[PDB]
């Protein structure tokens, strides 16, 4: 069994036979979890264990950014700050902010690993122009140099627990505000600021989600369906070698009239390694069985699995590094 | 469970005497030097043979780059002196951080390919332009720049599953050598990287330096430095390795352990080291053992032939070649 290109979700808090059929399909490569999949840690750990038991090579992901985007916020999960808080701390004390960003990343990753999750779709690398409500306080800072070094520090924390990362929403969701948002800036302007964190992070950036945004002076296709953005800019100009995950194909406007299967095919043809189909598993199953569409993608997908062993909760709760990180978060924020 | 002593093996092939020492309950590690390296095949056979005797062994080396890099041939990348990264930082801060991570990734990945757990790097000593022994091994004069460059390097090491070890605590930059500064002065600058790195700092080697205003004992033998300052004030939870005790020997090892070292280094005299193994009084705390185990490399590593064809490794090589030219 090798991972397929589709990341989908399960129906409940324990696996059903229909879930197990979808998990076994060759075109399935991942599961994304939402708040509805979480009752408490024991239930979540049993759920992810059962998913891996069906499909050993599956990737399990969640949206854990902190602040407004954090699916699990109860039964011992630490409620993490909005990333904007880390930018505000930086504006007072740069070095302390980098230390706190790493503590946040370590806590975030260690808690997820304790429940058997591979990765979080974080960091947001969108710049805080103040133009985008949907991004808002999810952005670290206005300045792309600051976004880079704070996100790098966060990603270092994630790496200390063996977890990768995923920068979003490429090439930048910060400027446009919503049909899909349109950003009418020149390519050179977008590259100068919004793309700079992707370029500067180098090996510290493991993956990208492209924005459901149309950059009207660059390509009429939204970024996740754009060979210009994904190949010419990201793989070509930037030499990026990590995984590319589409944003949710369930966002109707992003498909430009296409079905879920046509949009999945288009995203993979443009350069996504994996496509997300959220909140409609039967429709995801139509995609699994209808997809027209890689060894190169498989390598990148496999590299998103968490690395090494992780502490279960019953050990994490006693670990000096975890406890140190918790104390720092409390004091510095 | 790993013991507290890190020692060297005699040569390029394990001997019966080495095997007897490796099996001693008080052994926890091997440190490798340039004399242990003929070529990659020999080195990998050596580290395999070490782990075959003692499964829980930690295998370490001094790979800093520049003047301190034991393995430089048969495909090993000759890495820059850390000063070069500070110089690049003065030109372009963001590029320097990217390059530091590429250097750390290359450094760790090549060592992992040969079965080594860790490198004793980064040097956190500040470049006051005073210490010849440190010299171009220091990143920078500014403790903020040392912190962020060392952090970026440590991130690269972490991407290959490798830890790190900051040295030489509380600071070798100003100075057995003596350092006559106040405790406050030493904390203000030299100690700052240890504090700011937080979880990005995995371990520490204390300096063989006497800080005369603080303690008559060198830092590795000082419960003031190790307990009151490092464990206490900074809240540091990582491993502490003595610097080489070869620089009774058993009493020195016991003193360093009692002061706060989790592991002691005894280099370049395996017979004397065996006396230490058999005479040592120290009983490691459970926390000490946990710290030592956490220094082992994490996850799977690529073998050499796979590594050199890996896109990320190739990207890191291309960046080093272009940015440091």
């Amino acid at each position: 069994t090798t991972p397929g290109p589709v990341m989908l979700d399960v129906v409940g808090t324990t696996l059903s036979r229909d879930d197990a059929r979808r998990l076994a399909h060759p075109n399935t490569g991942g599961v994304i979890l939402f708040a509805r999949h979480f009752q408490n840690r024991a239930q979540l750990t049993a759920l992810t264990d059962s998913i891996r038991a069906v499909r050993e090579d599956i990737l399990i992901a969640v949206d854990h950014e902190g602040g407004r985007v954090q699916r699990f916020r109860t039964d011992g999960f630490t409620v993490l700050p909005a990333m904007r808080r880390l930018g505000e701390l930086w504006d007072r004390d740069v070095l302390l902010a980098t230390k706190v960003a790493t503590a946040v990343g370590y806590i975030l990753a260690a808690e997820l690993r304790a429940c058997g999750i591979d990765m979080s779709f974080t960091p947001v690398l969108d710049l805080d122009y103040g133009h985008s409500k949907v991004i808002g306080d999810r952005a670290f800072h206005r300045d792309p140099r600051v976004v880079t070094l704070l996100a790098k520090s966060l990603n270092h924390g994630l790496s200390l627990a063996g977890m990768a990362n995923c920068g979003k929403h490429f090439p930048g969701h910060g400027f446009a505000e919503a049909a899909l948002p349109t950003d009418d800036r020149t390519l050179d302007a977008i590259l100068e600021q919004d793309v700079a964190p992707y370029d500067w992070l180098g090996l510290s950036l493991a993956a990208v989600i492209p924005a459901h945004v149309i950059y009207t002076q660059v390509d009429k296709r939204p970024a996740g369906f754009s060979r210009v953005w994904l190949q010419d800019i990201l793989r070509g100009k930037l030499g990026f070698t990590g995984a590319i995950f589409s944003d949710d194909l369930s966002m109707e406007a992003a498909r430009e009239g296409g079905t879920l299967t046509q949009a999945a095919d288009a995203a993979l043809a443009a350069g996504c390694d994996m496509v997300l189909v959220c909140n409609q598993p039967d429709a995801a199953e139509v995609v699994l069985n209808g997809l027209k569409a890689s060894a190169e993608s498989v390598r990148r997908i496999k590299r998103m699995r968490a690395r090494g062993k992780a502490l279960k909760w019953d050990k994490l709760i006693a670990q000096p590094e975890y406890l140190q990180a918790q104390a720092l978060l409390s004091s510095a924020l």
